[PDB]
């Protein structure tokens, strides 16, 4: 239940991605986390997923607001390196480029407020 990165150790994230490298070249790695403070908006049931690199990160955002099964009242922003994705209609392999981390993932956080 701990974030991703204190699960598994660098030397063993960077495997991984080397590993998505190979079997799903088109894929970007991406690790999508509760922001820790978070109250309102319930926990993924996953944080780990393999996104085409063609989706923009604006459909990305509604993907996961239906997986997260939101109600239109209910706020949602979906923060990388935290700048807000809502309105962020470019393909997620131009921001895998700029955004990644060391590892190789791409990490996001989600909250109920964009701070
Ligand atoms: O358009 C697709 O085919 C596709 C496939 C996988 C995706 O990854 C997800 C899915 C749910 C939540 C976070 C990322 C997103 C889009």
């Amino acid at each position: 239940d701990r974030p991703f990165k204190q699960r598994r150790s660098f030397a063993d994230r960077c495997k991984e991605v080397q590993q998505i490298r190979d079997q799903h070249p088109s894929k970007i790695p991406v690790i999508i986390e509760r922001y820790k403070g978070e109250k309102q908006l319930p926990v993924l049931d996953k944080t780990k997923f393999l996104v085409p690199d063609h989706v923009n990160m604006s459909e990305l955002v509604k993907i996961i607001r239906r997986r997260l099964q939101l109600n239109p009242t209910q706020a949602f922003f979906l923060l990388v390196n935290q700048h807000s994705m809502v309105s962020v209609s470019t393909p997620i392999a131009d921001i895998y480029e700029q955004e990644k981390d060391e590892d190789g993932f791409l990490y996001m956080v989600y909250a109920s407020q964009e701070t």
